[PDB]
């Protein structure tokens, strides 16, 4: 019998893991832009202005500029991650300033001026009664400035659908969704985010036609998987339904003399999106992907993509 300090017979050990880490990084992007009715070009115009928050523009794509570390933490975490659950999502608008422009008309010269409206406010609208889409080309069409829809607004004296929060200024709106949408222990493939054509978790059962999805929108999750070309994974799971209505800002609509009144706005959009990734184990185990599905994502040639915005899901009473 050994008689050091330290000494003691041999238990079943094998300290190498099963993969149980979780590194609980978030993805912060924070951004002080402008939001501006007035101009004729492109999402500069009085259409509303879209946060195509079902893109997973949280990376921050709409510019190479605002990447911080955070994705560079991302971007390694994924290298030696297996999986991610995204436990949750935090947007929070700011509104500093409001500007619009007046129009004032001298010696036939017809320039314009800005005022500030301290009374007045940014509406934001939800699709939550109708259900929308967005318009998808390039990374750039993630920014939800520039970003609009031919022919839609907030106010319809018709029919008034939206729901609308108006955030005055000094004021700040913060909305947070739940992504964690899978049980039974499934996670998400790693993914850098690198694409704009990527949507959010959760399930939309809804898919476009022209870039069928699969699976991964389904409440039940029936998929396949290639993990090399020997061997394949069948992956199938549970994930609750979701419905993630077209998120949009907008001005109010004042009809003036000459056309409809414009504004331009200064906010600071804050988002944190929190995500567990689950680190690979100690050893080479490439079928963990027996438990991980990928990101929902609109697959076609096509040069546009049209995400489903569907608004809501009805509870029925069992």
């Amino acid at each position: 019998e050994g008689y050091g300090k330290h000494i003691t017979s041999m238990h079943v050990r094998n300290i190498f893991n099963q993969g149980n880490q979780v590194i609980r990084n978030i993805v912060k992007q924070q951004r002080y832009e402008l939001l501006d009715f007035t101009g004729t070009e492109a999402g500069t115009t009085n259409l509303p202005k879209i946060i195509p928050y079902q893109c997973i523009w949280w990376r921050g794509l709409q510019n190479a500029a605002n990447v911080n570390q955070t994705i560079n933490n991302m971007i390694a975490l994924n290298t030696i991650s297996y999986g991610v659950r995204f436990l949750k999502a935090k947007l929070c608008i700011e509104v500093y300033a409001v500007t619009r422009k007046r129009l004032i008309q001298t010696g036939a010269t017809s320039y314009y001026t800005d005022d500030f409206e301290q009374g007045q406010n940014l509406f934001i609208g939800w699709a939550d009664r109708k259900a929308e889409s967005i318009p998808i080309t390039t990374p750039a069409d993630l920014d939800e400035t520039k970003l609009t829809v031919a022919n839609t607004t907030l106010f319809d004296a018709n029919n008034d659908n939206i729901t609308k929060e108006e955030v005055p200024t000094r004021e700040k709106w913060c909305h947070t969704w739940d992504l964690d949408v899978l049980n039974h222990n499934y996670l998400w493939e790693p993914n850098n985010l690198d694409s704009q054509w990527t949507l959010i978790p959760g399930a939309q059962a809804v898919q476009p036609t022209a870039t069928p999805i699969g699976p991964t929108y389904q409440e039940i999750v029936i998929a396949t998987k290639a993990i090399g070309a020997n061997e394949s994974a069948l992956v199938t799971t549970i994930q609750d339904r979701r419905s993630y209505p077209r998120l949009m800002l907008s001005q109010p609509q004042i009809k003036d003399e000459t056309d409809t009144m414009k504004f331009k706005y200064q906010i600071r959009i804050s988002t944190e999106l929190e995500m567990e990734h689950h680190i690979k184990p100690d050893i080479a185990n490439p079928w963990l992907t027996r438990q991980t599905l990928p990101l929902p994502a609109l697959s076609g040639d096509g040069t546009t993509r049209y995400v489903p915005c569907v608004p809501y899901e009805t509870h029925v009473s069992q």
